[PDB]
């Protein structure tokens, strides 16, 4: 019924670590890092997977901060996506031809030009509270429906 997902935000301080997404599903969004969970890997893993993929960066320790499940009306597939946080990272992001990472200042973040939903729940990682969120979708940019909770435990 659902499909598992992982989302990773680099949150120092000061700034976020966003990626522009140049093709597939989201491109010209500024978002996370992240992609699908693997055979035989568990969501964690898959969540450092994904980041080294898209940003060039190695995470050790990633912290949960949220669930959020996506609906697409038409589509049967829901989206289950794990969400993590890191402050800790090595190496530099790197440009490639799926990916343009840029940090942004915490009171820059590029709401416009990231999907509708971040709008609602990036602001509760940066006051570092922990959530569930669902959202129903009518393409890519309407929001039909959501509803989204703090939580103590991810
Ligand atoms: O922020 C949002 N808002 C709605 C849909 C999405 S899907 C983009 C994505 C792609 C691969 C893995 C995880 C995610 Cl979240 N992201």
């Amino acid at each position: 019924a659902s499909r598992l997902y992982t989302l990773v935000l680099v949150l120092q301080p000061q700034r976020v670590l966003l990626g522009m997404k140049k093709r597939g599903f989201g491109a010209g969004r500024w978002n996370g890092f992240g992609g699908k969970v693997q055979e035989g890997e568990t969501i964690e893993d898959g969540a450092r997977r994904e980041l080294q993929e898209e940003s060039g960066l190695t995470v050790d320790a990633l912290h949960k901060v949220g669930q959020i499940v996506f609906e697409f009306v038409g589509e049967p597939e829901l989206m289950d996506v794990h969400v993590f946080c890191t402050d800790s990272i090595q190496g530099t992001p790197v440009e490639s031809d799926e990916m343009r990472p840029c940090w942004f200042q915490l009171d820059q973040i590029p709401f416009k030009d990231m999907w509708p939903d971040d709008s609602y729940w990036f602001p509760l990682l940066l006051q570092k509270k922990k959530f569930h969120g669902y959202f129903k979708f009518q393409g890519q940019d309407t929001i039909l429906d959501y509803t989204l909770r703090e939580v103590d435990t991810v």
